[PDB]
């Protein structure tokens, strides 16, 4: 049961005025792509608040890596969800080395050494999973929830299929032969529904584990068979760039109105 919107004022949607003409803001069936400009953050933020959407944020913070969480939790404070219920979930193998940052109201942060993901399902209806060696830079909202989420990767969104580093090897389970696919999605940046990123997650452990039993290790891993997933399991937002950059190797293009997750140089 979804409760009514209150009056707003806002621009009026144009029939006839496209939303952005350099770019492809919708896709073959019909999943928006996140672009800046396509959407009125306004009325999402209420769409969402009306529910008291609780949306998770999960980082593996692994030996070097817990150096990165206090720039990546300090600027999610910033830029992440701001207004929304947050639980930050830290997996980590030094549980003492976390950060003590200071966070927002009605956001909360649990740390896990490397528990029962049974618990996902009870406290949050999001699930987000990034990586910990990047920094927010922008907003990034309530625009990326949706059932089941992928981010096209920074270095391929304008190349052809072809030429898209899918796993090649046919003996792979995540095999992708050179006439198939839509995009290359990059695994540090991937979410939706609880249940879905489970069915996400749990389908990526099972097929691995069958390329280990084959004695065969996809070309580029996880990112392998999350790509093999999203192409016969079609996500229903997909987000742009702007979700996902590394300036100093990529630098600022035009069609990027904003850089919001960025790599740590
Ligand atoms: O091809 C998948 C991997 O991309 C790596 O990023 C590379 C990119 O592939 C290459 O074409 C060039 O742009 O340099 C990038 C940075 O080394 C990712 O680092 C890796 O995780 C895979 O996604
Ligand atoms: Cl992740
Ligand atoms: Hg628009
Ligand atoms: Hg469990
Ligand atoms: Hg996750
Ligand atoms: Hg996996
Ligand atoms: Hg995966």
């Amino acid at each position: 049961f979804m409760v009514s919107l209150p009056r707003m004022v806002y621009p009026q949607p144009k029939v006839l005025t496209p939303c952005r003409k350099d770019v492809l803001v919708v896709t073959p069936w019909l999943a928006p792509i996140v672009w800046e400009g396509t959407f009125n953050i306004d009325i999402l933020n209420e769409q969402f608040r009306l529910q008291n959407t609780t949306i998770g944020l999960t980082v593996f913070a692994i030996k070097k890596y817990v150096a990165f969480l206090k720039l990546f939790l300090e600027t999610a404070e910033k830029h992440f969800m701001v207004g929304h219920r947050v639980h930050y979930y830290v997996f980590t193998d030094q549980p003492a080395a976390v950060p003590r940052v200071t966070l927002g109201t009605g956001r909360q942060l649990s740390v896990l050494e490397v528990f029962c993901e049974r618990r996902f399902l009870s406290e949050v209806d999001y699930l987000v999973c990034v990586d910990v060696d990047m920094e927010f830079r922008d907003h990034v909202g309530v625009e990326i929830l949706t059932p089941l989420f992928g981010t096209l990767h920074p270095s391929f969104y304008g190349s052809s299929r072809e030429a898209f580093t899918y796993e090649r090897r046919p003996q792979s389970q995540a095999y992708i032969p050179k006439d198939e696919g839509d995009f290359y999605y990059m695994g540090a940046f991937f979410g939706g529904s609880v249940q879905e990123v489970q069915r996400l997650t749990r389908a990526c452990h099972q097929a691995m584990m069958v390329d280990q039993a084959n004695g065969i290790e996809a070309v580029w891993h996880d990112e392998s068979h999350l790509n093999k997933y999203l192409l016969r399991h079609k996500p229903t937002k997909v987000l742009s760039p702007e979700y996902l950059w590394d300036q100093q190797l990529l630098g600022w293009p035009a069609v990027l109105r904003k850089l919001r997750f960025t790599a740590v140089p």
